[PDB]
């Protein structure tokens, strides 16, 4: 269930597993391809690719 965010600043960032919004901040909560939780606005998220698991 993992993806690829484009973002509204040029990016694309992959994510390890389906991001949510996180309950304390309303921002969007995500996992790097390091498995650490970032937060990102959603206003800066165009939109989220999904990308087939490969295993």
């Amino acid at each position: 269930p993992n993806y690829v965010m484009h973002t509204n600043d040029g990016r694309s960032i992959v994510t390890d597993g389906k991001p949510q919004t996180d309950n304390d901040t309303g921002m969007i909560s995500y996992k790097d391809a390091n498995g650490n939780k970032q937060q990102i606005n959603r206003t800066d998220v165009k939109e989220m690719v999904a990308l087939e698991n490969l295993e």
